[PDB]
């Protein structure tokens, strides 16, 4: 019912994280050929043994994930309040959060075109098919598809889209966590904001917060699934070289 008007702290706030996107999402992908080229070996029947015994698409995968993890960790400091915690939580915190913050960001390249992340041209187009090249399963990347595009649908401003993530990163219940009082006072601070500016720019207000959330809820599940499958793939031998130290730590 009510819809009071954003403080002047909270669209510092909003301010703050839309520049804080703008600076550590680059829109072109002109950083891509810096990776890893990505390599599409002929994989049509989506053979286990094949794709373990190639993980041609890793090196690349891996390479972009680190660097988005990069990315992730400029943005997480950037957070209002987020520097207040301690350098134990804000670590805590980011290993546990970044592969979430990641296919939460990737939204953004994600085209319900041809349910594909596209970033630039073909050689850098990722449907399906290239993430089980690079050693996932369908028990992953197909819950993955289903929650881009629900996530797409959501129609989210970027001023939801970044407060989204903020408040991913920020979860007081984060196993490990230390201080787990001011992580969701910092959340609050955060998740007042988001319902704020939603009640002040949709009438749907209270449908699309709740929405919102159980994207969050979603994004533990796809986190715990791919955990599993990323120890799997630790186990492939010479693995490690195809990933990344960031990486490595990140999942291991
Ligand atoms: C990374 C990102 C992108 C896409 C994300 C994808 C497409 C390929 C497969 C991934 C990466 C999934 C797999 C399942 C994770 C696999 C990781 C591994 C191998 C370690 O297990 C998770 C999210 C999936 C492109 C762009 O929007 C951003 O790109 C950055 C440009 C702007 O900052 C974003 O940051």
């Amino acid at each position: 019912s009510l819809r009071p008007k954003l403080s002047e702290e909270q669209q510092r706030i909003i301010a703050i994280l839309l520049d804080a996107h703008h600076k550590t999402y680059d829109p072109t992908y002109s950083d891509f050929c810096q990776f890893r080229p990505p390599v599409r070996v002929n994989d049509g029947g989506g053979s286990v043994t094949l794709e373990l015994s190639q993980l041609s698409m890793l090196p690349h995968l891996a390479d972009l994930v680190s660097y988005s993890i990069q990315k992730v960790i400029g943005f997480a400091k950037m957070i209002p309040g987020f520097r207040d915690l301690t350098s134990e939580d804000q670590i805590v915190l980011l290993k546990s959060s970044a592969i979430e913050v990641i296919m939460l960001r990737s939204n953004e390249s994600f085209t319900m075109d041809d349910m594909s992340w596209t970033c630039g041209n073909q050689d850098y187009k990722y449907r399906v098919s290239d993430v089980t090249k690079a050693g996932h399963s369908l028990e992953l990347i197909e819950p993955l598809i289903k929650f881009q595009v629900g996530l797409k649908k959501l129609n989210l401003h970027e001023e939801e889209h970044v407060l989204l993530m903020a408040i991913c990163i920020v979860s007081p219940d984060r196993p490990g966590v230390q201080d787990a009082a001011l992580i969701e006072a910092i959340q609050d601070r955060l998740s007042n904001t988001l319902q704020t500016y939603i009640r002040c720019r949709h009438p749907g207000s209270h449908l699309l917060y709740a929405k919102m959330i159980q994207k969050l809820a979603d994004l533990r599940s796809l986190n715990e699934e791919h955990s599993k499958q990323y120890r799997c793939l630790s186990f492939q031998p010479e693995c490690s070289m195809k990933l990344t130290p960031l990486v490595l730590e990140v999942f291991g």
